[PDB]
Formats: C-alpha cells, structure tokens, sequence
C-alpha cells in the first residue's frame, strides 16, 4: 500500500514557471515552447515493489519503473540522459536525477484531491498541478 494514494490517472490543471525551470536545466527554445505546451496526462501503478510512473503527451510519451531508493537511468522528455533515484520522504516522492554533473529534484505529494510536482534545479522552482481524470 505503498504509494496508494498517488495511484491512478491524473490530468495537468496548471503550471507555474516551468518555462524558467526548463532554462535553467538547459532545454533549448523550441523544445520549452512545444514542451510547455502540453497537458500531460501522468498515470500512476504499483504492482508489488515496483512503481511505473507514465506521462502521455502531445509532446512526448514516457514510462519509468523503480523501486524505491534503487537508481535507474532514464531519458528525459527533453532528451537527457540521467541517473535516476526516487525515495519516500514522508509521504513525498523525491526524484533526484543526475547528469553531466548538475543535479535536479522533483517531488511529487497528495495535498487535498490534487497531486502537486514541483520541480527544483538550483533556486528555480516550477509547480505543476494534476487532479483526477
Ligand atoms: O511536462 C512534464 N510535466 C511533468 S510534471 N513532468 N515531466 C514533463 C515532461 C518534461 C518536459 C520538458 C522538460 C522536462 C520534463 O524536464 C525539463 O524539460
């Protein structure tokens, strides 16, 4: 029952500085202009150790499997290929990855029906907010 209730098919209701957040990450015009258009669709499963976080887009479709505190490459919509860990920290999933020596955060929290993603690369910010489908 780990994870339960970030489980299921969440819709993106609103963004906040993502923009900012992808240019300090490195992502380059084009992609942030057709990136930070897209309303993902972010669907969410267990099935016993493992948890598969997938983003369907008309930008890009990804999936990622783990488990909890095990790292795992992943390549990013935007096209970085990093390294991946993901723990519970009280009740928050924390998403650090790393590549070509710079480090972002995202996690991801239950607050009252919504499911916020607030993403972190140095002292920018974005907050991306999903409710049910
Ligand atoms: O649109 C998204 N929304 C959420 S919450 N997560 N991932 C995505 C997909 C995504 C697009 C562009 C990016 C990125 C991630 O990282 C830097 O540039």
């Amino acid at each position: 029952h780990m994870c339960d209730a970030f489980v299921g098919t969440w819709k993106l209701v609103s963004s906040e500085n993502f923009d900012d957040y992808m240019k300090e990450v490195g992502v380059g015009f084009a992609t942030r202009k057709v990136a930070g258009m897209a309303k993902p669709n972010m669907i969410i499963s267990v099935n016993g150790d493992v948890i598969t976080i997938k983003s369907e887009s008309t930008f890009k479709n990804t999936e990622i499997s783990f488990i909890l505190g095990q790292e795992f490459d992943e390549v990013t919509a935007d096209d970085r290929k990093v390294k991946s860990t993901i723990t519970l920290d009280g009740g928050v999933l924390v998403h650090v990855q790393k590549w070509d020596g710079k480090s972002t955060t995202i996690k991801r929290k239950r607050e009252d029906d919504k499911l916020v993603v607030e993403c972190v690369m140095k002292g920018v910010t974005s907050t991306r907010v999903y409710e049910r489908a």
